[PDB]
């Protein structure tokens, strides 16, 4: 069980724009949520084969994490806020499926999803 190949972060013939939103989702949302206690676990793409983890990719088919949408932002990847929020919703809801409600992991993304739904309730109108 090699890793797969990380989700792509740019794309040259994806189409490009700068906007408020996408501004407020880099400077504020992903900035409040990666610089927090519990993001490490979510700063790149799981591990499988250094976590020991061989079902993790059987499992999960559209693995997501916040090391990928920081550079999706870097790179004006999305073209809206939603296509951003949908990988932040990825990244959670992958969580927790794979692992079980109890565990330290899932308490964390509950903790960040937390946080980010605070600081998404506050999105600021398209300019
Ligand atoms: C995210 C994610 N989703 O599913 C898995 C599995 C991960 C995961 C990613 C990591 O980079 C490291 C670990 C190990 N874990 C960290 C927190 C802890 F609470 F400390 C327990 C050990 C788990």
């Amino acid at each position: 069980s090699m890793n797969p190949p990380p989700p792509e972060t740019s794309n040259p013939n994806k189409p490009k724009r700068q906007t408020n939103q996408l501004q407020y989702l880099l400077r504020v949302v992903l900035k409040t949520l990666w610089k927090h206690q519990f993001a490490w676990p979510f700063q790149q793409p799981v591990d499988a084969v250094k976590l020991n983890l061989p079902d993790y990719y059987k499992i999960i088919k559209t693995p997501m994490d916040m090391g990928t949408i920081k550079k999706r932002l870097e790179n004006n990847y999305y073209w809206n806020a939603q296509e951003c929020i949908q990988d932040f919703n990825t990244m959670f809801t992958n969580c927790y499926i794979y692992n079980k409600p109890g565990d330290d992991i899932v308490l964390m993304a509950e903790a960040l999803e937390k946080l980010f739904l605070q600081k998404i309730n506050e999105l600021p109108t398209e300019e």
